[PDB]
């Protein structure tokens, strides 16, 4: 009645675009898709959940310190999720059979084909079309947030729609958004809270909600809300909108610097939403607004957005989970390179499969 070994399926080893790939042979017809610094990716079908899947071979995982710990950390995070509206971990293996021989991860998901930007580029959304993406966005970051998980990264290409308009978050919680630029006019930074932009204070999860707020501010006019061209640029389009901040949000602000700078900016009021946002629900614009809060503490969370009347066509209490806890005791820990190979591997060897 209680499992006492794993069985090692069969693999089968071929090379496709110079890359060896070593699979289960319940994965068939491997297509190469595509290959970033983040590994290789073919589509393939899998013959045991009729899906048809995205296998990802990790480039270089364990070839410093500091990347043996961002191959667990995803690793950790990819197996604790399990929500519709983020994406899951469906299979996780290696060709190795014991530690030693251990080199490879290859990662299993569903193929997500499109993302937020392209569903945007071939229509105009209708109105109930956007309020059932913000309501799954802010579904799978509850979820997130309830295991104290900050994404730390929401922007639409990290979303992926498809045909049904059901939604899911991608790339959540990880360290490698430090390598993207984000200086210029550049879209990931545009999505980005001010506090974390400029390290006035550190993150935080309601960093995520100010994502949130200008994507669907962007769902409602089509127009990037912060596209600043640099940080400053950005900065003071945002203060424009939501107003210079006030003495309790400048003593939360550790630099000395920054908060010298700010006063020396000319002070003006917060905008009104309602002239900001012509045409838009008004119960829109009152969420936006709640959403776009200068000072973090005061934005709204995921868990009261899903209660705030925009949503009453979808908001259910009883279909709206909380994660298991997640530990992250690993993230302050200092260990070698072998040592965070070694948890990998016990990871990888220890996947249960959904039910």
């Amino acid at each position: 009645m209680l499992e006492m070994s794993q069985e090692r399926p069969t693999f089968y080893r071929q090379e496709l675009n110079k890359t060896i790939w070593e699979v289960p042979e319940r994965y068939q017809n491997l297509s190469p898709v595509g290959s970033g610094a983040y590994g290789s990716v073919c589509a393939a079908f899998d013959t045991k959940t009729g899906l048809r899947v995205a296998v990802r071979k990790l480039s270089r995982p364990f070839q410093s310190i500091i990347h043996a710990k961002r191959t667990y950390r995803e690793l950790r995070l990819l197996k604790h999720m399990k929500h519709e509206n983020v994406i899951g971990l469906l299979d996780v293996f290696t060709p190795a059979r014991s530690l030693e021989e251990f080199n490879d991860v290859y990662l299993v998901t569903h193929l997500m084909g499109a993302d937020l930007n392209n569903i945007v580029k071939c229509q105009k959304l209708t109105d109930d079309h956007v309020q059932f993406l913000i309501y799954q966005i802010l579904r799978g970051l509850k979820y997130i947030h309830s295991a104290d998980i900050i994404h730390r990264d929401l922007k639409p290409s990290n979303l992926a729609v498809n045909e049904d308009c059901e939604l899911k978050i991608l790339d959540f919680g990880l360290a490698r958004h430090t390598d993207d630029e984000m200086t210029g006019y550049v879209a990931t930074r545009w999505y980005r809270a001010p506090e974390i932009m400029l390290n006035w204070m550190h993150y935080n999860q309601t960093v995520d909600i100010w994502s949130v707020g200008c994507i669907m501010a962007e769902l409602l006019t089509g127009r990037t809300l912060f596209p600043g061209t640099d940080h400053i640029d950005q900065l003071k389009l945002i203060l424009r909108l939501v107003g210079t901040p006030g003495a309790e949000l400048l003593k939360k602000i550790s630099s000395e610097s920054a908060r010298n700078y700010i006063q020396s900016l000319t002070q003006m009021p917060k905008m009104n939403f309602a002239n900001v946002f012509i045409g838009a629900n008004p119960l829109a614009v009152d969420l936006l607004e709640k959403m776009l809060v200068l000072d973090s503490d005061k934005r709204i969370t995921a868990a009261q957005a899903l209660a705030h009347a925009y949503f009453a066509q979808y908001h259910d209490p009883d279909d709206e989970p909380v994660a298991d806890p997640y530990d992250q005791s690993f993230e302050s820990r200092d260990l070698l390179i072998d040592e965070w190979k070694s948890l990998t591997y016990d990871e990888v060897i220890s996947f249960v499969p959904p039910p």
